[PDB]
C-alpha cells in the first residue's frame, strides 16, 4: 500500500502459494501499486542516478529473468507469477532501456547502406570505432598483470552472461526467418557441444569458474553492478520477440569481440600456470567463436538487412547498447582490479 | 469500460502505436476492466459451456500466441505488449487448463512408480489404455475412406502444431537439466534439417500443405474449435517454465503416438496417388519419431522422473491432456468429414 519495492519484496512474491498468487493477480490495486512502486524505483535509478536504486532495480531484474531462464521447481509449479512479474519486467526494462538509448544518438544508426553485405563492412567500422572493440583490460592489463585472483574476480562477472547463451540463442531464434533461424540454430547446436555432452559450453565453463573456485557465494558477493547490468541487458533483449533485431545486434558484437578477447586471456592464464583444464571453454571460443561471429554478419545480419533494410537501425541500436554497457563493465571491472 | 473482450478488441490493442500501449499500460483500470471481461468470457466459455464463446476465447489466446512465436514486424517493435497480453493469456489459459483437469482424476495421475525406467513403462500402459492413442480417424477411417480433400480438412487442422514445433522445443528446453536438455536440443537440431534447409520439417510440411492447396484463407475457414484449443494447449505449456513438465508428457506422447498414424496416412497417400513429394514430411517422421519418442522417454522423462519423482505426477498430467484433446479433436474432425 504505497510502498517500496526491492528484491526481497519480489522474493516474498516468489515465495507465495498458488492460491496466494491467484488472490494477488485479481487484485488490480495491488497490482497498481507494485506498478507505481516501479516507477519510482526507476526515477531513484535513472532520474536521481542514485547507484543504491540502481543495483536494487539490477537485483529485481535478475531475480525475474532467473525464473524466465532457470528449470521451475516442482514447489512453484502452479504459480501463476506471470500478471505481476511481467509488469515489474516491462516497467523496469523500459527504464533501463531507455537509458541505453540516451548515450545513443540518431546520427549513430541512420547513415547505414540500405544492403545487407554493404551493412556489414560498415557496422565492423562502427564496431571499430568503439573503445569497448580494443579495451585495455583485455588489451593490457590481462596480456601484463593479471593474476589468479583477477581472473576469478572476472569469471565471477562474466557469470551474467556465458552460462545462459545457449538459452539466449534458443530464445531469439523463435520466430526468425529461415535463413537467420538456420544459423542461430548451428549457432546453439554448437553451444549444445554439438550432441556430446563433453563439449557443451556451459559445462566447459563451469570447469572455468571450478578451476578458481568461483563459487556460488564468491559470485554473489562480487558481482559488480554494472556485470548485473550486462546480464539483465541480454536477458531482456534476448526474451521479446520485439527486441529481435536489437538482440542480433547485441550477440553479433558479442560474437565478433570474443575471439580477441578470449586469445588475451587464455595466453595469459597458460603464462601464470593455470589449470589447463580450466580453459578449454575459452580456448575452443578463439577459433569457434571466430566461425559464430563470420557466420552471424553474413547468415544472420545481411539477410535481415537485406529483407528490410529499416532492421538495420535496431541491430546498430543493439550493437551499440552492448558497446557501451561492455565499457562501463570493464571500466569499472578494471577500477575495481587496479584498487 | 465494463466491456466485452472479443478477438477484435485485442486486434485492436494489436494496432496501438507505442505511446498508446504505455498510457494502457500506465492505466490499471483500464486493465482492471480487461481482465475482468476475460474472466467473463472464462465463464461463458467453460461455465455456460456455450460454445460460441470457447471459441472466441480460442481466438484470442490464439492471436497472443502469435506475437509469443513469430517473428516481430517492424511496425511493432516499439509496443510494449507484455503487461495486457500477458494478463489476458494468464486469466484465459488458466480457465483453458482448468477445463482440462476437470476430466482428469487424482486415481489416474498417482499411482506411478516413482523411478524413471519403471514410470515410462507405466506410462506407455496409461498412453495405450487411452482412445485417442487408437483413433478411428487413424485406424479406420484414413486408410479405407479419406479422399483428397478429407486429407486438405485436416492438413488444415493441423497447422495447429506442426508449423511451431521446433520453436516449441526451443521454449521447452529454457532451463532444462543436462539430460533432458540434450535430448531436446536434438530433437530440435533434427526439426532444424540437422543443418540442411531441405530437411528442416516445418519446410517440408509447408510442401504438403502446398501439395493440395491448404491455403492460408482454406485454414482460416476450416479450422475447428478444438484444433485451435490443440494448438493454444501446446503454446500454453511451451511458453511457461511452470509448465515444462506437463510439457515433458505432452510432447512425449505427441513423439509417441506420431509414427502410428503417419504410417496409415502416407499409406492412404499413396494408394490414392497424391503427390509423392507431398508425404516427405510424414515419410520422414515414421522413422524418425520412433527415435524421437525413444529418446524421449529414456532421455527426457525416465531422467526427471529419477532426479524427482513428485514431477511424475505433472507428465502424466500432460500426457492426459494431449490425450484427451487429442480425442475431442479427432472426434470433432469424424463428426465433420463424415457429414
Ligand atoms: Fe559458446
Ligand atoms: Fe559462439
Ligand atoms: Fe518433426
Ligand atoms: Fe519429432
Amino acid at each position: 500500500e504505497s510502498f517500496k519495492i526491492d528484491r526481497s519484496v519480489v522474493e516474498e512474491f516468489l515465495a507465495l502459494d498458488p492460491d496466494a498468487w491467484e488472490r494477488l493477480n485479481a487484485d488490480y490495486t495491488a497490482r497498481r501499486r507494485i506498478g507505481e512502486a516501479c516507477r519510482a524505483l526507476s526515477r531513484h535509478a535513472f532520474v536521481e542516478e542514485d547507484p543504491s536504486a540502481l543495483e536494487e532495480l539490477h537485483d529485481v531484474l535478475a531475480l525475474i529473468y532467473q525464473q524466465d531462464f532457470s528449470g521451475a521447481p516442482v514447489e512453484l509449479l502452479g504459480c501463476e507469477t506471470q500478471p505481476v512479474l511481467r509488469d515489474i519486467a516491462a516497467i523496469l526494462e523500459g527504464a533501463v532501456l531507455a537509458a541505453e538509448l540516451d548515450s545513443i544518438s540518431e546520427e549513430q544508426i541512420s547513415a547505414y547502406p540500405r544492403s545487407g553485405k554493404e551493412y556489414v563492412h560498415w557496422l565492423k567500422r562502427v564496431i571499430g570505432e568503439h573503445p569497448a572493440a580494443g579495451h585495455p583490460f583485455y588489451r593490457d592489463f590481462v596480456p601484463t598483470r593479471a593474476t589468479e585472483g583477477d581472473f576469478r574476480f572476472y569469471l565471477a562477472q562474466e557469470t551474467n552472461l556465458d552460462p545462459k547463451f545457449d538459452d539466449i540463442l534458443a530464445f531469439m531464434q523463435i520466430g526468425a526467418a529461415p535463413d537467420e533461424k538456420m544459423e542461430i540454430a548451428g549457432n546453439y547446436w554448437d553451444e549444445m557441444g554439438n550432441g556430446k555432452p563433453a563439449e557443451v559450453h556451459t559445462a566447459m565453463f563451469a570447469h572455468a569458474l571450478d578451476a578458481l573456485d568461483v563459487n556460488d557465494d564468491y559470485i554473489r558477493r562480487n558481482l559488480l553492478p554494472e556485470a548485473k547490468a550486462s546480464g539483465n541487458l541480454a536477458s531482456c533483449l534476448a526474451i521479446s520477440r520485439r527486441h529481435y533485431y536489437k538482440s542480433v545486434g547485441f550477440f553479433g558484437v558479442t560474437e565478433y569481440l570474443v575471439p580477441r578477447r578470449f586469445k588475451l586471456v587464455v595466453d595469459r592464464w597458460a603464462d601464470i600456470g593455470l589449470p589447463r583444464e580450466g580453459i578449454a571453454y575459452h580456448d575452443a571460443h578463439i577459433s569457434i567463436d571466430a566461425v559464430h561471429a563470420s557466420g552471424w554478419f553474413k547468415n544472420v545480419i545481411a539477410p535481415a538487412v537485406d529483407r528490410d533494410p529499416r532492421v538495420g537501425r535496431e541491430i546498430a541500436v543493439g550493437a551499440l547498447i552492448r558497446l557501451n554497457s561492455s565499457q562501463r563493465y570493464l571500466d569499472s571491472l578494471l577500477m575495481h582490479l587496479h584498487h
